[PDB]
């Protein structure tokens, strides 16, 4: 019953970042207006969020064995990680810029960094799972 709140809580910063990927995504291949502005709002709710504000004293997973999937690999210190953070935002913050701008090209390329942005930190912490 490991009932991890905090981890928990980082579950939905997941699946809210992973929200703007997804819509992003979808809305990238077939874009038109509304999907990207509607992706765009996903987006600023991630940028906005908070990243560092669920990502501590987890279960740390290359810290010693458990259940778990991924928590301590990542590789990058809290000052990496941290960056990766920010960077996720640029491509947040940028996204939802070309949601607004109109720029459906600049949504698509912006999100794809952000894609590559949060997809790169999963291949980070090549966990074994």
């Amino acid at each position: 019953a490991d009932t991890k709140e905090v981890l928990e809580a980082r579950e939905a910063y997941f699946k809210s970042l992973g929200g703007s990927m997804k819509a992003m995504t979808g809305v990238a291949k077939a874009f038109d207006a509304e999907a990207a502005k509607v992706e765009a709002a996903k987006l600023e709710k991630i940028l906005a969020t908070d990243v560092a504000p669920l990502f501590p004293a987890g279960t740390s997973s290359t810290d010693l064995p458990g259940q778990t999937e991924a928590k301590a690999a990542i590789w990058a210190n809290m000052d990496d990680f941290g960056a990766k953070g920010k960077a996720m935002h640029e491509a947040g913050g940028a996204v939802i810029a070309a949601a607004n701008a109109g720029d459906g090209a600049a949504f698509g390329a912006a999100l794809q960094k952000l894609g590559g942005t949060c997809k790169a930190c999963h291949d980070d912490y090549r966990e074994e799972d």
